[PDB]
């Protein structure tokens, strides 16, 4: 556990990587950080405690976030955030880019977010499709509300119950 | 402590006690030993000996909690109840201590609920010594239609810990028989500071609430 004094530093550091005109948390490659490095605090969010602790701090200082980035992050497991449809209600952004996902049903464990925005390239689940096209079914499964992927804007949801 | 507690079958023994005075607290055996006090030297042995006392999981297992919590399970109304999960008599027999004030075992349960029960509807986590609500804080990801949560006779000491699980749609609540409940002077002041983690709140340790008079 990082004593309370660390708490502080790490609310601190993300505090600068926090963008309030666009509302979004940038925690890519949160270990690496300089701050972090320079006062030695080792934040491993592919750890369930680091991922609780930096949870509380976005739970308690920014509830209104819109867009999470938790790329590069060695993530290769979701569930361990799974409370966060309970702490960032509003997310609609997140990017889940270059971490160790090897599959895409890892997001069943979020999937109460109602995302308009995802990055899932950088995972080795990629290389698991044959086409974008499966691909883009499989991810909207979890999130049928989704607008872009990848960076590319996705057509609007042909519902074929229509009138 | 119990004296020559060895020298004799927890089977017998144990309903023995019973009889007389229950739900293990970690046992084990040393040596030759193993309401309540009350008991001591009132037992005998058919020698005229006089019984003292002196006051992760594996797979199997999980498939075992599931099972329990299958009996428990009540598809008629959608309701689990795991009143007193850890002393659950078949728990206790098969020697599963499965303690939900602990996030691990909450955990194991609300993953267990996620996978096979994504429609329940009531939940009922009364006598559970819960003081922690947010090991449990991803209940609105696991249980999205719940509407029903009996978290009763518990060890909750401020109404903040409902903090953690604001996010679920709860119709009916249940804290009483929590130390925050000593913690109001008057029911008015209570109900409307649990109104402010449930807004659409419709009934409250049993009773039914007015509607909410907006201004």
């Amino acid at each position: 556990e990082l004593k309370p004094e660390q708490v502080e530093q790490l609310k601190l550091i993300m505090s600068k990587r926090y963008d309030g005109s666009q509302q979004v948390l940038d925690l890519k490659g949160l270990r690496s950080d300089p701050d972090l490095v320079a006062q030695n605090i080792d934040v491993v969010l592919n750890r369930r405690s680091c991922m609780a602790a930096t949870l509380r701090i976005i739970e308690e200082n920014i509830p209104e976030l819109l867009s999470l980035n938790l790329s590069n992050n060695r993530l290769y497991r979701l569930d361990d955030m799974s409370s966060i449809v309970q702490k960032a209600p509003n997310l609609k952004i997140l990017n889940l880019s270059g971490n160790e996902l090897k599959s895409e049903r890892e997001l069943d464990k979020i999937k109460g977010l109602k995302l308009e925005e995802l990055w899932l390239d950088g995972n080795s689940l990629c290389d698991t499709f044959r086409d974008q096209s499966t691909y883009i079914s499989a991810i909207r499964e979890r999130f049928p509300k989704l607008l872009r992927l990848d960076g590319h804007e996705l057509p609007p949801p042909i519902a074929f119950d229509v009138e």
